[PDB]
């Protein structure tokens, strides 16, 4: 068991192992930036915020640090530490998760500048790379965008969810009952294009002029799309509209490479049964010169139903203690 030293940081006292040097508050919690002296990086350790206080917030508790430890992938966040000051269940109030110190956003490193065409196929790539890995734990994103990926400035980039519609699927803007992973695929066409063009390619106003938007692109829905939509109002009201017929790619994203314009006509299909899967994506020939099939890992999936249970706040408390004793550093 490590030294632990208290400091009042975010309105609080922290105390935290005397390996984590210099807290420094940057920002379901409270983080600083701090200096591992173990591994000699620059890390960022979130008090997660009143983690036991409600039964709400002991299941986020509970699925953020059990999909947290599950996450063992280059492209994808991960956990460097997960520690409690706390000696027995009985007086566990706390929980600080350690990551890598995250400075910078896709954001912070393109500044709305349209990027070189090696520049988007690299970071693309990574972004598919961790999407395929990701999906192979049965997990959806659901809010992928820039500000949702931590970037280097090398480019090297992890996705995560610290927790704008511009990037969003159309059917998770409207609500629709059940979703496949290709939705964070949709994401990641937005993402490319704007990587591609300098400009953001659905900048709705707001949820009716955001899908006006994408309609104008992709097209009203088809023949083979409408027979799918469950609700008679959603049928009826889509019948309504004036067809429009998708957009040639060809010509929206002119001058760029026409395997970049082939892969987002794959991303940005209305139909979400007709999009590119990450994997199917990632052997798509825009990336030859960054593909490996046998460095593109895939997860063992675990039991996401055990987090989507109704238990009591103490249940969740020593089920959240547990995972918190069982933590195994990575390599
Ligand atoms: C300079 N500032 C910082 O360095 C900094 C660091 C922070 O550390 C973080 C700590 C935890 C998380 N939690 C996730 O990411 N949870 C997550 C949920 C669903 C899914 Cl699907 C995923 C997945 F799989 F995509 F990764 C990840 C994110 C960031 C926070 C704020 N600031
Ligand atoms: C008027 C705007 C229409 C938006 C239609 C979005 C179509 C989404 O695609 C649909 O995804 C569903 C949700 O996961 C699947 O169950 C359907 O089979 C698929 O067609």
């Amino acid at each position: 068991r490590p030294t632990f030293y208290r400091q009042e940081l975010n309105k609080t006292i922290w105390e935290v192992p005397e390996r984590y040097q210099n807290l420094s508050p940057v920002g379901y919690g409270s983080v600083c930036a701090a200096f591992d002296t173990k591994t000699g990086l620059r890390v960022a350790v979130k008090k997660l915020s009143r983690p036991f206080q409600s039964i709400i917030h002991a299941k986020r508790t509970y699925r953020e640090l059990r999909l947290l430890k599950h996450m063992k992938h280059e492209n994808v966040i991960g956990l460097l530490d997960v520690f409690t000051p706390a000696r027995s269940l009985e007086e566990f109030n706390d929980v600080y998760l350690v990551t890598h110190l995250m400075g910078a956003d896709l954001n912070n490193i393109v500044k709305s500048q349209k990027l070189t065409d090696d520049h988007v196929q690299f970071l693309i790539y990574q972004i598919l790379r961790g999407l395929k890995y990701i999906h192979s734990a049965d997990i959806i994103h659901r809010d992928l965008k820039p500000s949702n990926l931590a970037v280097n400035e090398d480019s090297e980039l992890k996705i995560l969810d610290f927790g704008t519609r511009w990037y969003r699927a159309p059917e998770i803007m409207l609500n629709w009952m059940h979703y496949n992973q290709t939705v964070d695929i949709w994401s990641v066409g937005c993402i490319m294009a704007e990587l591609l063009t300098g400009r953001t390619l659905f900048p709705g106003t707001d949820h009716i002029d955001q899908l006006k938007l994408i309609l104008r692109l992709v097209g009203t829905p088809g023949a083979e799309l409408l027979k799918k939509i469950s609700s008679e109002s959603a049928r009826n009201y889509i019948q309504s509209l004036t067809q429009m017929p998708k957009m040639n790619f060809a010509n929206v994203f002119i001058g760029a490479n026409p395997l970049a314009v082939d892969l987002l006509e794959k991303m940005l299909v209305l139909d979400s049964d007709k999009r590119i899967t990450a994997a199917q994506a990632l052997a798509h020939a825009y990336f030859a010169q960054y593909h490996d099939p046998d460095d593109e890992p895939v997860a063992d999936p675990y039991d996401q139903s055990l987090e989507s249970r109704d238990l009591l706040i103490d249940e969740w408390k020593s089920l959240t203690y547990d995972e918190v004793i069982s933590f195994v550093p990575p390599p």
